[PDB]
């Protein structure tokens, strides 16, 4: 069976700097996991049980709120893939969203993001999100993670580890 | 082993409305496809062997060129997933960028997990409409090393 998964986000009210918590199964008990895959709801990561080439991938999808005006919150809010252990390239692993007077909308903001990396027998994955938002007073209640509009993290087995190497 | 292709577009000096071509294979004889997955020059379409639920990817690297100056060049860019036989979830499968008066690499990232036939055809269109200054098509390309890719992986087999 094909190693994969798809974590959908537990819904964040307003943004901060934290570890996302994530939905493992949907309204029933079927889970977003494939065998090899497991969730750990304490520590809020996905744990890798066999070692090779992973696509991973995040999708952001900030969802505007009441209080959102559309054209004075600027900054930045970023989902940052958190590796223990860290892969070779793990310096700044993240999906970053620039808010900016040019190009800022009261609207629904959706990027993806992938890499394909290389990972350990029980490598162990997490999400954190970040932002820096100002220009006006309660800034961060201007944008949320919400279902429908869910937020996803997950992952696939592209090559399986070749031990010789 | 896993079925699984990562096509990276061939070079596209300036942006317009075509079908975008892939290499199949880099600078050496290495394939970009598993086994289970074609890719053909002629239609410039990835052919899709097993049915089943496939995670579909396109990512757009839009490089800036020489004349990319200014904050005058508005529209939008896109990557449009041309599926054969038509998919019946959309007629709007595409990456879309939006170009507002604002300038580097535009790196730009789609997916869908969509339920895919045996001999199922998928082409990528690039499509854009530019304006503002006079030759605002050339303001962009699509080139190496900062390449654009397509591709796929089976999630879920019909027939495991
Ligand atoms: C690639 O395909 C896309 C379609 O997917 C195509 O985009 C379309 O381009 C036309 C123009 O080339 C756009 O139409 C414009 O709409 C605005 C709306 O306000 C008008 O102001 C424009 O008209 C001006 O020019 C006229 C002279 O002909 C004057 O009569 C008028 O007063 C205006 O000054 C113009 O009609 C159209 O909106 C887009 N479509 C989309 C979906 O964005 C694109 O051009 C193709 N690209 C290439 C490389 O040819
Ligand atoms: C979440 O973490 C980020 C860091 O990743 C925090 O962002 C940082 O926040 C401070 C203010 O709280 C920023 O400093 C400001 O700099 C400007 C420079 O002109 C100055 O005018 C201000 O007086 C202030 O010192 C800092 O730039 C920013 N860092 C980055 C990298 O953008 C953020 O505050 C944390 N969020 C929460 C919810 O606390
Ligand atoms: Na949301
Ligand atoms: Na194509
Ligand atoms: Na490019």
């Amino acid at each position: 069976s094909p190693v994969f998964a798809k974590l959908l986000a537990k819904n964040q009210a307003s943004l901060c700097n934290t570890t996302l918590n994530w939905h493992s199964q949907d309204g029933a008990g079927s889970s977003y996991l494939s065998q090899g895959l497991r969730y750990e709801e304490d520590k809020k990561e996905l744990v890798v049980d066999s070692p090779g080439l992973y696509y991973v991938f995040l999708e952001l999808k900030l969802s505007p709120t009441f209080t959102n005006t559309g054209h004075k919150v600027q900054g930045w809010v970023s989902l940052v893939l958190q590796a223990k252990p860290q892969v070779d390239d793990f310096d700044n692993l993240a999906l970053t969203v620039e808010l900016f007077p040019c190009s800022m909308e009261n609207k629904l903001v959706d990027r993806s993001w992938s890499q394909l990396l290389l990972l350990k027998a029980g490598h162990r994955l997490s999400v954190g999100l970040r932002a820096y938002l100002h220009g006006a007073q309660d800034a961060y209640r201007d944008w949320e993670l919400s279902y429908p509009n869910t937020t996803s993290f997950g992952l696939f087995l592209v090559k399986p580890d070749n031990p010789w190497e």
